[PDB]
């Protein structure tokens, strides 16, 4: 929905004007989804969308048109400072979050090439457990940064300190997306875990 569709499409207007210098491009990404804003919000989430970014987008957008009559780069650097201003909020209910349960010793972190131990706890957005190493009575063991855990515990367990507990909420794209895994995980499943960082080694 509007905050997919605007993360994804402010992350590729910003890769054309930023990372291509092709204003062209961006502005054909960020035009349509200004156009489909104007027929309103028609559901509670676009709605709540609305309240939370319709004006600050509404201003981008004047900038983008006042460029297109100035040629003036700093109008554009205005409306790019309100799109991020947007982007980062909307990327505050996806990738992962971590919540702090108890607090580790503020310290020590993982570190490239050393393995964390840990107790974790899987459920699914509505809380139904569907995996947890406590009910194996074992710590779980991996390392962080080859890609051997799912995208938001690469993130979220990199930022957690020894000794502490935290519950990492993550989006399905830093999950199993789609796909799902079968039999476990349903597709586009929001999946929330309780970790607790044992030991580094
Ligand atoms: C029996 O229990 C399973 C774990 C189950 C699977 C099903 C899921 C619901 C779940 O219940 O865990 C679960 O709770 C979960 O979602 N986990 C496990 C805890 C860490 C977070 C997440 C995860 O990323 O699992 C991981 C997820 C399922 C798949 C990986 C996600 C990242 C992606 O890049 C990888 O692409 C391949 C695949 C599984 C793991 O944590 C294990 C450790 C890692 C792998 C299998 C891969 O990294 C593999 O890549 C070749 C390796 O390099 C490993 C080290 C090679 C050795 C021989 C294989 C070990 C296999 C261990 C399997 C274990 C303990």
């Amino acid at each position: 929905g509007w905050h997919e569709m605007w993360h994804e499409g402010l992350e590729e207007a910003s890769r054309l004007y930023f990372g291509e210098r092709n204003v062209k491009g961006m502005f054909e990404v960020l035009e349509p989804l200004h156009a489909m804003m104007e027929r309103g919000p028609q559901t509670l989430k676009e709605t709540s969308f609305n309240q939370a970014y319709g004006r600050d987008l509404m201003e981008a957008q004047e900038w983008c048109r006042k460029y297109m009559k100035s040629g003036n780069v700093k109008d554009l650097t205005q409306a790019w400072d309100l799109y991020y201003h947007v982007f980062r909020r909307i990327s505050k209910q996806m990738g992962v979050q971590v919540e702090t349960i108890s607090p580790g010793d503020g310290r020590t972190f993982p570190k490239r090439g050393q393995t964390c131990v840990v107790h974790y706890t899987g459920m699914l957005e509505d809380g139904k457990k569907f995996d947890s190493s406590r009910d194996r009575n074992k710590p779980f063991k991996f390392m962080l940064g080859k890609q051997e855990v799912i995208r938001g515990w690469e993130e979220g367990v990199a930022q957690m300190s020894v000794g502490q507990r935290a519950k990492l909420t993550i989006s399905p794209d830093y999950a199993y997306g789609a796909t799902g895994h079968p039999g476990i995980i349903p597709p586009h499943a929001t999946l929330v875990f309780d970790v607790e960082l044992l030991k580094l080694e």
